[PDB]
């Protein structure tokens, strides 16, 4: 006859506070990279300049979109991001960008570390977050795989012979 | 030559089981959209635009899921039933109420229908996982965008 | 201000309980005809099986598309439609689908029929609906057009000459 | 040759000087909604602001493309509208809509009434409309069933059930 | 299954010979005016070429449209269309083009007139049509609405005021 | 830190003179409109399928421009009126005729009606500059835009 | 300067033979076309859905053909003539028949009537070719497209 | 004849206190989308959805802006700094309060930090318009685009 | 503070026997393409073009997929081979037979190596798995979308 | 087993005849662009609006045309030369007049002026055919268009 | 009551002789920079022969979208554009591109240095501009941007460390 | 009165073995190239990997939009194309690809020597398929533009001065 359920109120799944942090962790190494992605696309110059130029941009565009799975996922999970430049700053794990213009072959090595840099955050909190929530975990697996498709597209420029 | 002889490979097939399992995250879903729309064209009241609009992407989403899910039990030589009768009899998820509602009680009302029907796929994950993990990526990506919904829809009534 | 109305309140007009009912026959077998349409879709087997899923998704389409759009007339005029799944379940007028995997000549035929009996609903109402509110007439000369040119689309196939 | 006319000149239908007097009634309720729509869209404020300012300008949209329909339908019948500044003013049924900020809710109620009376017009013309031109009576459906879809997405801000 | 129909066949709504005659007419008198309209768009010359040029496409594309909804129509009703090119000339009422090279404001008067004879057909089968079936009268409005807008769209690069 | 503290910064606000001066412009914007709609429907004779053309594209424009300039008041806190009364009793263009008319009296008519138009913004322009130069930017596009319709309508009737 | 002086120079024009060449090629597209859409119309029986598409893609060809040829008579000086009497009276296609037809026979009847298409342009090709060779680049396209047409329909009737 | 004989003329060259102008508009703007972003996703309450989508309209403009600045500081020779570290030292915009915030104080706070960028390209204008009128224009761009986003997000509070 | 202070990190390397595992599944979707578009000419007979297009669909699918392989294989700085000696070397795919084949043995043939390529990403699953889950996603992704090609190839001769 | 041995083989070149032949052709195709521009600007008069957006179809056409036949001579190893000298020293058109054109004079004016453009490509056809049947059809491809172009135009001045 | 002008007879703004020739030095080298960016896009060869290939491509729309702008902007205003290629050859302030294949690194340099001198053309006709039509001069702002912003992404290429 | 002609069984043109034959060289040549092309593509490594990697997917794009033109062309003349591995393999004129990562450098090199053979194997059965049928001999034109075009936007990297 009949199989529905009879609560008025069924909660939805929320992240430990753990979970939540692992997830915080990604997220300003993602922002991070994204502040520091367009720096180096403002900054770079020399040989090869037009193809990095726009390859960053890319970077960016992933990056912030990242970030905002992230953020957004948090929420849905009863989590609450913190992505405000103070924050990002304190935080992130990543090394700092220099100032200044970057020639072409320096962007490249400093991207590609930055990038290394956000994927392995994403790595060492996955075990934990698959753990808890698997389809975080799958999230977690679209970032590594476009994150290390850029790093490929990016260290590709220094790469000899 | 590494090549393979067989003339007849046969694909990978789900268990009964499986299939039952796939069956129930089939019939929450449509369940779910058709809930949606009774809540997309009867919500009223304050901010009814947002909800009626945002009841749509549900809608949407819900759909396109009970489409994967379907297409995969095919897939995977398993049979779906999406049958108004055994949508009904076989459903989870609370009766959704007739007549106009209030934008308040749409967003409490369709929250708790959609939080039903994550909980139907997260209680089928492990064992669709343990059998296919490639069905269990579809399952992912149900959760994900379901309880995207329940956090979009109900932060309209969360109160500080 | 010279032919302004001056009226505070200008009400809409409203449906009529006759009316509202009416409506609200030709919503269950929308509704019902897009559901079973999906199953269709999902459950055909054999010669020319792409052509009729691919024939059923579209039909789909516009049932869906046509409950809408008569729910929403229904709300225009101030009277409240029921497309809920017990509902359509107890209150369609169309053959029960069978289960299981069913051959393309079979669905062809039990799909032209439950499109058959969903125009008919149409058919049905129309005169009573159109007495009533012309506008509305309209939307169901839309729906008998759209679903009897799917009736022959699918038809067609089975036809001997 | 079988079939064919030999008529030299093969003239139009032509709309009698009532018909083109009932679709300018139409004309100027058209016009002076969109002006008001655009008002409210320019100078509503409050609660759920945004939804009422996007609203609104769909409404328009939808009241400037069937002003362009209901004046080309005039001139294809050979009739000559009249969509001027002072002709829409000294003609419009509408209540003038009032100056200055209005809140979301005072602009839900004033739009919903003022598409009541633009709807009530076409309503109003309809039955003579039909009786000399079938195919025009058409075009009136589509009007009533938009404006009525627009008055009841508006409204419903302010049903309290 | 309470307000289910348990009937194996449910057959559609089938066109009688009156019917189908009357949309093989408007059929007929659709694809010689498209046919007409490409010859007029080759072979205008003169004074605004360009803009009536275009505009014959545009009643080109139109005039096809609409002949492919009408012997689909036909199809969904039971009834079967002939387009053949023998049957087009043979029973068609439009007044035969002439041949060569003809000028903008020949082309005007010329196309003017077949258009106004195929609204002509229209009109004249309209309501036995709309007496049989309300929602194949529709689509003739669609016709009359649209080619009397062609017909104005033309025909007033002649008007002289 | 070089943070600001102020938990209400408020925003520019334009002077009762500047609100002034963007109505004039606002009301000739969409008295401009609906006269190319007048002229739109109304034109007939030579050349008749090419001004019915443009002159919708001089709609377009004019009524992207009123709601550029209506919303550009409402962000510096001036309030729109482009109500019908308004408009008829407050614009400067000199009144489209009713009634059908040639192609050729269209253009005249038309071009000398965007030159109105055209005229109150150049009118208006060096007050709105010295107090809000973003503004007399978006007047720019608008004295471009309609300068361009007026060159583009205008030319049909130009002897040799 | 390498600047000619001459303020009238005349394009490229058709022999009459080019002209009634292209009008032959140009009344058999015509014709392939309405017996193309008659057999979208009237189609019936197994695989009806991808005849009934298929020979719209035929229709669509056929006619951007006939406007191809007829606008490149225009442009040597020559005079298309695609009325539908000079249509019938002249084309070399057989007839189609009236009423409704199999999936199998349609295949057959409007298979030949392509080949009887191709063979008008193959038939005029050379002597196209020889007065101007930019005008045998436009019969390839439609050889290619309508032999293309041909094996896209046939292949549903052929055997083993 | 006319033409100039340089092998290499040089462009136009921004001073470095046009530059530092540049540079403090570029680090609000920044900030701005980091805020709006933060505010995004954290706002709750009633027209949730309104608020969510408003932001991100707001975060897309002020990027593109931080893109459009930074891009024409390059131009002219001029190097941007948006590193988090120099966004975060140097930001005249009060600091977004964490955790999640009403619809209502979220409107407020937006309000007041787009308030804050506008201020700091009004008080950078006219030093930049003086040695370089084309990047004023892009300026006025921004002041009118974000004056707009003030507004359409302030009168969801506003009683009248 | 949190910074890492190394000027290079090292980013994931794969080792060469997971290369080894993606290279598998890289030459029989290669393969798999290549006898798809085989099929997809050769194909004759009944629901001829139903098939003709739904081979395209899969060669489509099966062509994103081995770039998908081949990239994720540079990312982690495997190096792929998709070379056609290589490809007929170590392809597991039974071969495709020569000459116009029939609709029915196309769809046998066609599910049989969509089987066959189906069962290298299956077999290699665990291991790649074990290394890299991110990878694992991506065959998810192929075993789903080629599993369904199955389905909607093989329908066509499946009597009930 | 049948690749070739050779680590780099040569690609075709052109005779420096056959570069200066495409020359030629470009320096009329640039020409022709830069006219139809000059016309689109001035033309006034009767019917100005579809002469005016004719004229910048010609020009697209014609830009499109000199970027095929310079990058054609580029493939081939030809280097094109483009410049404004180059252009105006060698173009066989008649200079264009400078000033206001009524649109019967433009029409005139233009239409010798493809004419013109289209007797180059004519008169190096057979030298380039010749030597590269592929070019041919490049130089087919402009006779065709630019004729359809000399046809669009001239109408407006016929007189039957 | 009325505010209407009573005009027969209202005229637009008329560019003065020295704005005309003003527009017309921007025009000629916009068009001179047009037909150089085309012959540097073509002749083009050596390392990163591809980004700049396609980034002068870019150069090469805006320069044209620029000339078209100029030159209908001067008709707007009733001055006479001169875009004949004697013209532009004879009045040109741009050296002369090189003719021949050009290196990457020369290609760079060449272009950078015409862009230069185009923009330089704009800036020194801009304050006379600006003073005698404001409207005017946000189209020389629009030029100087784009084209500045071109310099940087073509010049960059060559800018070391 | 007619010109109709009337057989009921009008054969198409059906090609030689020879020109059967000669496509096949053609196709099994580009099938080849897509494979190296990709190849390529995957494996460039150096200074202006983004360029190459991109245009090399272009060049992709084009052979395999080639080979299925070729063998839809065979199929179209009752011709029956072999694009399988095995047959690509043992009868590609194309030297093959080297093995594992390569240069930007060698890659150039390599690639616009893989379509200068492809285009060779067009060249060379051009004349005798141009015999046999003008209409194919364009789709070759097509090809050999469109590849010489290729070789040209990848060759000008190693092109120096
Ligand atoms: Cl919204
Ligand atoms: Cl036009
Ligand atoms: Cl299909
Ligand atoms: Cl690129
Ligand atoms: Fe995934
Ligand atoms: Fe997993
Ligand atoms: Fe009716
Ligand atoms: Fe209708
Ligand atoms: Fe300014
Ligand atoms: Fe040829
Ligand atoms: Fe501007
Ligand atoms: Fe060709
Ligand atoms: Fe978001
Ligand atoms: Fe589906
Ligand atoms: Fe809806
Ligand atoms: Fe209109
Ligand atoms: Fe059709
Ligand atoms: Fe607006
Ligand atoms: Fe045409
Ligand atoms: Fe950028
Ligand atoms: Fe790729
Ligand atoms: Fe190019
Ligand atoms: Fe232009
Ligand atoms: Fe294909
Ligand atoms: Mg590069
Ligand atoms: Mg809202
Ligand atoms: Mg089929
Ligand atoms: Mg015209």
């Amino acid at each position: 006859m009949s199989a529905r359920r009879t609560e008025s109120d069924i909660q939805g799944f929320h992240a430990t506070p753990e979970f939540g942090g692992n997830l915080q962790k990604v997220l300003v190494d993602l922002i991070e990279l994204s502040l520091q992605g367009k720096q180096a696309h403002w900054n770079v110059v020399g040989s090869n300049f037009r193809d990095l130029h726009l390859q960053l941009d890319e970077l960016v565009d992933f990056a912030r979109e990242g970030s905002d799975t992230i953020a957004e996922r948090m929420r849905a999970l009863d989590a609450v991001p913190d992505g405000r430049s103070d924050t990002v700053a304190a935080t992130t794990t990543l090394p700092e960008f220099p100032a200044f213009e970057r020639s072409t072959a320096d962007v490249v090595d400093l991207i590609t570390t930055r990038i290394n840099a956000t994927v392995d955050t994403i790595r060492r909190v996955h075990d934990a977050v698959d753990a808890e929530d698997p389809s975080t975990a799958d999230l977690l697996h679209g970032l590594i795989d476009g994150l290390e498709k850029q790093a490929w597209l990016i260290r590709s420029e220094n790469r000899k012979v």
